[PDB]
């Protein structure tokens, strides 16, 4: 091995919150060497040896009068001497203070493989392991940063303010490479996808239309084909040293009074599949290697935030100083962590200001709301049911549960379930009810890239190819093309006519953004539900029934304040309200109304 | 009405907590008496009139320095007088503290009507509105306070520490009078069961085999055939102006951050059926009236506790006042409301101890645990799922959630759901389960009578008559009896051996009253726990498969230190634990090993 092979991370900062600053350096024989450096404000610690002779860690202490500018690191042994120059930048006018996304964004997911491939030619890169197959369901298509700014108008047009690519970090694998959750290089772009330059253009480029770029991180677990599994930094690096030993997934372990340690540390320290070796976060150089490295991309690439993948299954002491650490640098940002349970409890644990039974502390802003949205999947599905849309007002009602309800994402689909056309039963009526409460409930709105024309997969059990097809216009050649309309069926058009509308006129709610919440016990299928404040009132009716349903609307006068009418968003009809609400069969309304006093 | 026709309550006692007493007195133009009275240590109130001549209330003051003794109240007005000689009677030595049942316990409930009738001539009752019908699925049997007082020494044989019958109050109704669940008088047991006498020789006799007895309670409301509603004391004495107005049965609109006031008027204000007239707790004279009786009930009959039913469908503040004045009079008592839901933040939310977001404060002991009985219902029936046994475990997770879940009741079934057995789908190996769980999880265990040999229901929604059949040899001339054992099946009589076998071992271990809890991660629908404290570890370990399951022992070293083998209680067998832990398809082990140092 030559040189320096690695310097992590590669370049800092002067003016952060937190002053210290670990440099982890691997090059043949590093560890032999003694480091030096001479910058005013830059504190040299005094090292702090591991017994591998190929990694260094250099601590430093970058005290508030440090300048941006640069200077050497020279290390010292054998009678030889290596040198980096090591740069700290000005940071950017207004970065700590940073707006991540809230309540008035929408978040547009994609796969950056799966959207849009707007250069051919890196599809295959050069020695990497993996070639591309657009034939195979988990192969690399491949969808690049040139393809998704190629499409920022889109997706600006469609009414979505944050962009939330799953991971673009490196993932050299010989298999499966596509998905990116099993990260081989930390700070690098998979140059399949292009270079970390790329990424923050897509950044600038998402930032004049308007949007924000969410960067989808894992620290639980990275690729087997990352260096360091060539030559472990130190003995206890990987859990079980190295070794693949796989959880058994007992997410409740971790929070529960009842728990076995053997349960706990199975499911922070347990291997996720063979091919994803679990990090020690136990380890302090591996909690300040994801801690700085994150940091790196948020001030790097101009982020608006972060999706943390696996959420409960890093060490739970890691995640509260990672997101301690994190919002300590970004106090406005926002960071929605991935808890996969139906459970309310065991999402609302990990929210920042949660009083827990255990003393459990996290400065985590958000969560997935896979309760609410499991909820309303059964709702639209089981249709049989006579009242199924009463699991979604109860889950509802459970939101005290959660510090912030108001902050959570709540998203009609993600690449890991099935489409949400197929979910409602390839229903578009009970489809457009998905979508006004996706866009109306106090959340914060997430869409997977491809449901706004209808995209279907199949629905039983776990397919993930199946939810992951290509974007329809993403590839030279292809017969239909959703980001120009052609080749659309008059549905999928419906279907992507009806996300821009609705889409669109929510950035303009403040209402919905932060206005109140009162629903009505849903009855017989049928649900309303009002956002309120002294400014507008919005009503929602849905009748989840192929019959049409009549309700009096002296039920809802604490709401409606004898109201004689209103004006449906959707169909631009009045409606009346004065005695009764007649809905027709599988309609939904968006009544909009003058303020609450 | 011949001059005073209801004094209520009728006597009272010296030396109680709370020391107003607030008597409803009812007979034709009572309204414009003047009551007087002397006696000492009791002083009259000031009279507060209501608008109905034919009821007064009067209100006194029994200071501590009342003796036991009687004393008239003298009633004057228009040229008349008429009296009542009251009666302040001695309490029992110990009364106050008398001991509530609780995790040692194990609790034995029956429907009076469809026990043992030890009495066909009271089957019918001269001047009674419904007749006697054996063989109407809704009728009354015949069953009664004799055939019950019988068959106490089976009860205790059983292991039995508690008897919990369905109400016995009057329920003089037209049809479906049997159940007990709509009171036509507070004051009177009805007649076909036997007289109030008799209902504390109940409680005598109980307890000389050492048993408790528990009185069901319905606050919210009433039936159709109270002699209240011929003359209503007030107007607003029943919700609605004494008129139907039905619930809609939303039970979170009373503890919902979004709640609709319509909603939770409607839950707490809303007619149960409309044989049901719905009590205006709001009243204090509604308030003080069963707040009262319970009380009298409680002293007068020697009661170990109450199961008080709907709830939540009572006035929440109300529901603070009644269990305040409750637990003041008897500190140790224990109540556990039945609160049907299967989502734990529901059922948490009124158990005594809850810090609520709303700051609702309850003084309600203990719930039934509807969650957990559906979980382990939904395990053992979801025969085609890997590992339905996970929702068991994740929902013990959730235990935090209440302030003392180890005062919970936790059951094998009731006289409102599926036969136990038939919930099993008629699996011994899964009833076992069932029953072992009961036994042994940190709850107070209830069990239905019947479910001991193995009756069976219907499975789906609700078939109230299939829960409640005659018990086998409560009737003269059954050729199936379960007292005697004469008829019973192989099975059927190993069932009811298993339980005395279980229910009086369980009375003999601490542990399980109040040791820890450690339970692992279900796996392919093996679960194992245990109890555990200095004294004794009792291990449980269940193979919900019809295939032998081999589980590495090395995963439960901390609770099992090494342990090479055991005893499994229940079939007498030894069982290896050194390496690998054998078990049987649909096999459950029960092992008892020395206390942890
Ligand atoms: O970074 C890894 C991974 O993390 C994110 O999502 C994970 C989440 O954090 C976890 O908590 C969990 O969440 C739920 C899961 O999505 C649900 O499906 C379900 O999980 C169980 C299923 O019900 C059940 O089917 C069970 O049984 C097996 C599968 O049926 C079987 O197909 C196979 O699964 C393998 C996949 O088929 C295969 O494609 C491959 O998956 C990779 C993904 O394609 C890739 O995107 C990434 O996944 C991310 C995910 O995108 C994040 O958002 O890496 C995956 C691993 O290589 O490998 C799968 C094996 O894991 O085998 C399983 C045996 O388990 O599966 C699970 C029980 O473990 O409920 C869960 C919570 O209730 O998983 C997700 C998704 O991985
Ligand atoms: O004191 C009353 C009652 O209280 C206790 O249990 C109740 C609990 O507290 C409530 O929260 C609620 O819980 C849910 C219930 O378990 C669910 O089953 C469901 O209820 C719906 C039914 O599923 C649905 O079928 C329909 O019900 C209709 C019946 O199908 C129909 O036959 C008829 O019902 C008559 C019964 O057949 C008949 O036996 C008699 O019922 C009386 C009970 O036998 C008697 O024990 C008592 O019930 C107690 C219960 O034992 C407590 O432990 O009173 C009952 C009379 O009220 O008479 C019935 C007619 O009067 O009619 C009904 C429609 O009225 O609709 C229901 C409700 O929508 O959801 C509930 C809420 O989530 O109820 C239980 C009682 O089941
Ligand atoms: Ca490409
Ligand atoms: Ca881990
Ligand atoms: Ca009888
Ligand atoms: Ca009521």
């Amino acid at each position: 091995p030559t040189a320096i092979e690695h310097m992590e991370p590669p370049f800092w900062w002067a003016g952060m919150q937190h002053k210290g600053l670990q440099l982890m350096v691997h090059g043949r024989d590093i560890g032999r060497m003694e480091a030096a450096l001479d910058y005013p404000g830059v504190r040299l610690v005094s090292p702090t040896r591991v017994p591998n002779a190929n990694y260094l860690f250099v601590d430093l202490e970058i005290g508030p009068e440090a300048q941006p500018g640069s200077f050497d690191i020279v290390f010292k042994g054998d009678g030889r001497s290596e040198r980096y120059r090591y740069r700290l930048l000005a940071r950017e006018q207004g970065s700590a203070q940073r707006q991540g996304f809230g309540p008035g964004d929408a978040i547009y997911q994609i796969m950056p493989d799966r959207f849009a491939n707007g250069d051919p030619s890196n599809d295959n890169v050069a020695g990497m392991r993996e070639q591309a197959d657009r034939r195979h369901g988990g192969g690399r298509h491949g969808g690049d940063i040139r393809g998704t700014i190629d499409h920022l108008d889109y997706i600006a047009g469609l009414g979505f303010t944050q962009l939330w690519p799953t991971p673009l970090v490196e993932n050299d694998a010989a298999a499966y490479s596509y998905h990116g959750y099993a990260a081989t290089d930390h700070y690098r772009i998979d140059p399949r996808y292009g270079s970390n330059e790329d990424f923050v253009r897509l950044s600038t480029e998402a930032r004049k239309r308007g949007m924000g770029l969410i960067q989808d991180v894992v620290l639980s677990h990275i690729g087997k084909h990352h260096w360091w599994m060539k030559d472990l930094p130190t003995p206890d690096w990987i859990n079980y040293g190295g070794k693949f030993v796989p959880t058994q997934h007992h997410r409740v372990a971790v929070q529960d009074p009842y728990a076995a340690q053997a349960d706990s540390e199975n499911f922070t320290k347990g291997w996720f599949v063979e091919g994803m070796p679990d990090l020690n976060q136990t380890n302090p150089l591996v909690a300040n290697y994801l801690i700085q490295n994150n940091i790196w991309w948020i001030e790097y690439a101009g982020l608006s935030g972060l999706r943390i993948d696996t959420y409960g299954y890093s060490d739970g002491a890691f995640l509260t100083e990672y997101t301690r650490r994190l919002m300590a640098e970004y106090p406005r940002l926002n960071m929605v962590g991935q808890e996969w349970s139906t459970r309310v409890p065991v999402v609302a644990r990990w929210q920042r200001g949660k009083a827990n039974f255990d003393g459990y502390t996290s400065h985590l802003p958000s969560l997935m709301d896979f309760p609410l949205v499991d909820a309303m999947r059964n709702a639209l599905s089981k249709t049989g049911e006579e009242n199924g849309l009463n699991e979604v007002y109860e889950t509802l009602s459970l939101d005290y549960l959660y510090p912030e309800p108001q902050n959570l994402v709540l998203f009609g689909g993600n690449h890991d379930m099935a489409r949400m056309f197929s979910a409602a039963g390839e229903d578009f009526d009970r489809w457009r009810m998905n979508l006004v409460f996706l866009m109306t409930m106090p959340r914060i709105p997430q869409f997977y890239s491809g449901d706004e024309i209808l995209m279907t997969s199949t629905v039983k059990g776990r397919d993930d190819a199946s939810y992951r097809r290509d974007f329809p216009g993403g590839w030279a050649g292809d017969k239909a093309n959703a980001f120009s309309g052609a080749g659309l069926t008059s549905q999928q058009r419906a279907a992507q006519d009806l996300v821009r509308k609705l889409a669109n006129w929510r950035k303009n709610q403040p209402v919905i953004h932060n206005g109140r919440l009162m629903h009505f016990g849903p009855e017989e299928n049928t649900w309303v539900y009002f956002r309120y404040n002294k400014d507008k009132r919005i009503m929602v009716a849905m009748n989840n029934n192929d019959k049409p349903m009549t309700l009096p609307t002296a039920r809802f006068q604490e709401m409606l304040k004898g109201a004689p009418s209103g004006v449906d968003f959707l169909s631009g009809k009045t409606v009346g309200l004065g005695r009764e609400l007649r809905l027709a069969p599988k309609s939904v309304v968006v009544i909009e109304l003058p303020g609450l006093p």
